[PDB]
């Protein structure tokens, strides 16, 4: 019994007793912001030097951060805010979080236990309102139980689908000093089941029917380091076209012959295609986001006469089972890590040499369906895509990994078409809650995880707006992140929505932007302004050569849509696609109907 | 039934039907940010000439301008955001009006019918989140009930005590056309009990017995445009002492010799005083918050022992049953509005001319306890307290109102103490809840609620620095707000508990602050610096001369405790007192183990 | 009232605190609360679609449950599409007494201990006729297993599943309608059975069904 109880930490306070859990679970880096109730805790920590601390401006900051540095690292990243409006500020970042499954721990002071109910001076109900975003919260309520529920929060967050959990801290709880012993397993962090190995065999032999195969895989490959490889070995093993969502760019190498590029709402129109024709699809990690699967009645038809002939079908590799039959019915249904399971998976499979006919049609939709647009003319406004294409031809000349992040419109849309996508990680994007003012702080939290990476925050300057003071931290932290905003001087996203579905009625989407390089200024981080197409390339190389924070604004042309598009209620494959006289017409009719305004 | 039944909705889209409903709910200004979800409305009110629309850089900011604009015009803050992040983003300024009991009436758009429940493109669960953190909240499911879900919002956040409602609008309903006929009752917006009455009566017999009454006044007086005009009917009347809340000052004119000023944790010790010896306790809308009645079990011991003897005790005029003998016993409760109670009650009220006694005793109190604190000495920096005193005596020099928003910290409690305050709704801040960033975002809704008045935001540089994007948005809403931020360069209100409870401890309490006068420079805002005593007047000068929005940097005095204290635990009259020695030795001990870092 | 009566009905609480109820009211109220109280184009287009995929079945089944109980010319209208377009019927548990089980289209009650016929029917048809039913699992079997020839029709364009249902919460709930006819079944049948064609006989189907009959009794 003397066995089994842990005494030594006995006569530690429970912000002593956090600290030293905190070691115990290999966390390098907090991200917080203090307060009266989080007091004891931020004393605890007080000259730590067995983690870095990172101070934002605001703790919406602080929590997109924590999901960089969790996007970036594979860890899970730790935020520390105090009571009241504290915690209510992290709520954007835990549901982001939860939609993006981001391992996300955020401990929230609370008032001491003898004031909650009573309505107490920075008192909120965080774990009632915080219940919908996170997988599971917890109110500590004694100290001699915060190892415990630490632990529990921990492997939460980092099984099954990854995602947000909060702890509440009561400030009498963690100023209390452990007086009594407790169980030796909670001061310590932490085979395949016959149905999943019959589903398994009954895939690999779906799979070696299939004359049109494709793989659809997402941030689930992400989620462990052989993942990519296995990929890979599978896609070369039995010839396979792979085609990835916004969240799984980087699980695929994009130059690969066998690389459909993203699908979906805005993704390649040869993917799409694809998809729409396969008799087969391999979901890896993915869970058919409604951006992917176009109109669901009509998504996959050549898949589901396959399965209903036995010929074919959906195979779908996913770890929580809330996700499985969600939407598409799978044909074969395999649950747990895709990782794990391809390594079963895979050696059932038959090996392919050729699938002349196929990739015969593959290459053939991917020669009909480039990402193209309208080119810039002499003395036009650079293009926003023209932009992406020159920061990442100049980003690979370095011998450093490039991490991107982005805000969330139309710039977030051309960063991911016109990047080539290589590394698993590198794609650090708001795709299922899709929060504006995610870029900047998720670029300074991914710097941190990777002190040698380049860091490139493509934004908007509407989405840049939003958390702008976070710049200050980038200095403060000493991360050299590289900020690009594309001044388009509208929220062009929306004003693409209006110019299509509303007649060029642009209501409430042009707001001021300050003057980004006296912004800069201000916060002390270096400025480049790029107003021209001469300017652009040796603008660039200025902005990656910077060994310093650094802001590059770009004045880039307005009123450009996102093409392809697949419009809301239309069938994957029935996109709308770029045509130049088209997109003449369209100004045309813009500039009459808004009497020249646009 | 043809008189009952309306039919002049039919054909309109649910956004229409919601541009309509907000005129005949004499809705001027709204507050928001477009996005996907939230599309149909924002295409019904374009061009709008109806109402202002204010548009801020973050949901954050929306909100909290919301609420500026609600406290200084005493009407309902409509705020108009999307899906998602778009309402996840105001769930900081709903948590915070639900604890100030401000009226605002938030709509967010929502994903289609359709699509709700199935982890949507920009979903949250907003109706389940945000249900802790309003008075009520509802999603209409079809447009037939739009304009009854409007009025019964609106009815909702403006009766009881006031508070945030939140209406969630799919896509869908606001893009539907109504066609059929909805009761004409929905397309409209909208006695003294026995018991209460009879209350009434004993509380004015109770008062008729009193020989040491004081009147404890809040924000519940506000409430009614009659409220402070009644509270000085009584106080003249019966002859007796006013004291108000953080959330009450302005309620009674502080020039006026019955004025005991501000109670509580850092209120006057002669209020602090007064009331832990008066035998008669006239509350008048207030919740005796936990910053307010010190150690409950030892507040107000005379008045307690008063009503145990028949001869005194605690009256308390309140509105919402939930907070009637929620901390206190009451020895009557008065329910209802309290202006309208008011009415009833002083009639039944003595005329007393002369307290004697009790009036020695209040006037020897208020001399022995001023706001004292450490004067400027030759080449010191400006203090915090001074230049606050600097700008109240300047600003009434003006021939117009003067309407004080703040930060959070110990700027916002030498606000609160060394204006003089004579006027109802011109102290508009975070006061149950405490937001930082909360200011700017005020200033710019009350200031756009009164296009007359002088609006100042007495911010700190913390605080400030969570929201200073929002500087954009004064230039772009025409708000000529005056904001000064008071650089400490310190998180100073926290900083004070770490000298005070953790040994001059300061773990991350010390945020870098950009230059905010190239900070103003690029939002476009006139910028003025304070640097050195020499500088204070005509710089104030400058500030408040100001025609357009305008931003003076003040750098203060560091590590400077607001005084007096009632520390945690302790009875209302043990409060710790401005002493120069102590404040000299208190600079050695911090300078010693710091090692002269501070 | 107005909520337990309406969309799927279903129970719904009013509480009643005691001095309320004591209480008189003193005030004035408005006068629409002292008194208890068309088809859209997209229904419209489905039911038309409906019809068509209908009219191409070879071997179709009227799966038919509570919700055609909810209308007084529920069962009529049921009986007529039926007897319009040569259909057999089966119903849930929650259904018996929709259809007349002594006409030779009965089918009978079908699930884990109905009609093997029934069963068998429904693993056969080409077009299944949901009305008013929820696909409940005491129904269906095992659900990925569950109407293979409902299933091919669909993805050859000759058929599926025809959903009637009043709650959206219930449709593409537990298996992918073709075509989902969203409202009271009843009201929507009346415009679905005139643009069905009129059926004499289907000899191969009602042979199969009546075989099935026989050899699977009680
Ligand atoms: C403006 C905008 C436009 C967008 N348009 C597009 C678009 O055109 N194309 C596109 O693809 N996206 C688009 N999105 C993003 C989209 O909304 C989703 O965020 C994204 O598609 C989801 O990708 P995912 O399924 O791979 O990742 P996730 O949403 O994270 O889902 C991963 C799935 O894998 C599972 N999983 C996790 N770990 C494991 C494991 N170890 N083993 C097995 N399974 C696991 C998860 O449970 C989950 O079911 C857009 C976003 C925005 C803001
Ligand atoms: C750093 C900091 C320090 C603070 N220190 C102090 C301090 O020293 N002193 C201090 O006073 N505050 C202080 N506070 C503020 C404090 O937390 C509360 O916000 C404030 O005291 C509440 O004042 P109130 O009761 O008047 O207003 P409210 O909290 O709004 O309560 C008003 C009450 O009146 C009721 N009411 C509303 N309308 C009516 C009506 N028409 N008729 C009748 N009743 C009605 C309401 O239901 C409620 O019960 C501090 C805040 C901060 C951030
Ligand atoms: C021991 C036991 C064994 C059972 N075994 C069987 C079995 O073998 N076979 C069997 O059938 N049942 C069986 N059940 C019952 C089964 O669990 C369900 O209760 C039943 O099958 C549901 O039938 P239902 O879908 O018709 O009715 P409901 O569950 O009431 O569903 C009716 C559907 O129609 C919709 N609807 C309602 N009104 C309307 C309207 N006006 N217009 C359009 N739609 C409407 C409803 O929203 C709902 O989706 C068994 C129950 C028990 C206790
Ligand atoms: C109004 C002054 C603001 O400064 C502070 N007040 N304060 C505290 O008041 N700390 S406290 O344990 O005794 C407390 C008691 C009752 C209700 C709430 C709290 C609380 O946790 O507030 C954060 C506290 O810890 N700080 C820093
Ligand atoms: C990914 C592109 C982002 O741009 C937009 N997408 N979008 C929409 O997709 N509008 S939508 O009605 O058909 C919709 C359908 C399913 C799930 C969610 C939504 C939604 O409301 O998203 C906001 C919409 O309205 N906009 C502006
Ligand atoms: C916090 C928040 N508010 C609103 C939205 C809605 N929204 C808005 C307003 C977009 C426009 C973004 O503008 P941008 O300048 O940042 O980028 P682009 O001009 O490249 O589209 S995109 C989008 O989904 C959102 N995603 N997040
Ligand atoms: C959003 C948020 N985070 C944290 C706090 C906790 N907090 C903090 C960090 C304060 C310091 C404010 O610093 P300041 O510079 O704005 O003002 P002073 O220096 O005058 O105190 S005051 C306070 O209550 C808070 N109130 N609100
Ligand atoms: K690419
Ligand atoms: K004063
Ligand atoms: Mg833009
Ligand atoms: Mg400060």
């Amino acid at each position: 019994k003397e066995q089994l109880m842990d005494d030594s930490f006995i006569g530690l306070t429970g912000g002593e007793i956090f600290h030293e859990m905190m070691l115990r679970h290999k966390v390098d880096t907090v991200f917080g912001y203090a307060g009266g109730a989080i007091l004891p805790v931020f004393d605890a920590i007080y000259n730590s030097d067995k983690f870095k601390f990172v101070l934002p401006r605001h703790e919406q900051g602080a929590g997109h951060m924590a999901e960089g540095y969790a996007r970036a690292s594979g860890k899970p990243g730790v935020v520390l805010v105090t009571s009241g409006p504290g915690a209510t500020n992290v709520i954007t970042p835990m549901a982001d979080a939860l939609m993006d499954g981001v391992p996300l721990v955020v401990f929230s002071g609370q008032v001491p236990t003898t004031a909650i109910g009573t309505d107490a001076f920075q008192e909120a109900d965080i774990v009632g309102i915080s219940r919908s975003c996170t997988k599971w919260n917890v109110m500590v309520k004694n100290v001699a139980e915060l190892p415990r529920r630490i632990n529990e929060a921990f492997e939460i967050a980092t099984t099954g689908r990854p995602g947000p959990v909060l702890v509440d801290l009561p400030k009498d709880v963690t100023a209390s000093i452990l007086r009594e012993s407790i169980p030796i397993n909670t001061t310590l962090p932490s085979a395949v089941s016959e149905f999943t190995s019959e589903a398994i065999k009954r895939a690999a032999n779906i799979l070696n029917k299939a004359k049109k195969p494709i793989i659809y895989a997402g941030a689930g490959i992400l989620n462990n380091e052989q993942g990519p490889k296995l990929l890979k070995e599978l896609a070369d093993k039995a010839n396979i076209p792979v085609t990835t969502t916004l969240q799984g760019l980087g699980a695929f190498d994009q130059r690969d012959p066998k690389s459909l590029d993203m699908l979906g709402m805005h993704g390649s129109a040869a993917a799409n295609t694809a998809i729409q024709n396969a008799d087969c699809i391999i979901a890896l990690g993915a869970r058919f986001d409604d951006r992917v699967t176009g109109n669901i009645s009509k998504f996959a038809p050549e898949a589901k006469l396959a399965a209903s002939e036995g010929r074919g079908g959906i195979l779908h590799f996913e770890i929580s089972p809330k996700n499985i039959n969600k939407v598409v019915e799978a044909t074969e249904a395999i649950e747990g890590d895709v990782t794990a399971n391809l390594q079963s998976f895979i050696p059932l499979v038959d090996s392919i040499e050729n699938r002349p006919e196929w990739f015969n049609k593959i290459n053939e939709w991917k020669k009909k369906y480039p990402y193209s647009y309208q080119l810039e003319t002499p003395g036009s406004l650079i293009k926003p895509q023209t932009l992406i294409k020159e920061i990442s031809d100049q980003a690979q000349t370095y011998n450093k990994e490039v991490i991107v992040t982005t805000g969330v419109g139309q710039h977030q849309m051309w960063a991911a078409q016109h990047f080539t996508w290589t590394q698993p990680r590198t794609m650090i994007t708001s795709g299922g809650l899709g929060t504006m003012g995610y870029g900047l702080p998720a670029a300074i939290g991914a710097q941190v995880a990777k002190p040698d990476a380049i860091v490139i925050d493509i934004d908007g300057d509407a989405s840049f707006n939003m958390t702008l003071t976070e710049l200050s931290s980038a200095v403060q932290a000493g991360a050299p992140i590289k900020v690009c905003v594309l001044n388009n001087e509208e929220q062009g996203m929306v004003t693409q929505w209006q110019s299509l579905f509303y007649e060029h009625r642009y209501s409430h989407t042009h707001q001021s932007n300050p003057d980004f390089m006296k912004l800069a200024e201000s916060m002390n981080v270096k400025g480049i302004r790029i107003t021209n197409q001469q300017e652009l390339k040796s603008g660039v190389k200025e902005f990656l050569d910077a060994t310093e924070p650094v802001l590059l604004e770009v004045i880039v042309e307005k009123k450009v849509p996102v093409l392809p598009m697949v419009p809301a209620g239309k069938a994957l494959d029935d996109f709308i696609l770029w045509d130049a006289e088209v997109e003449k017409q369209q100004n045309d009719l813009r500039k009459e109907r808004t009497g020249g305004k646009y």
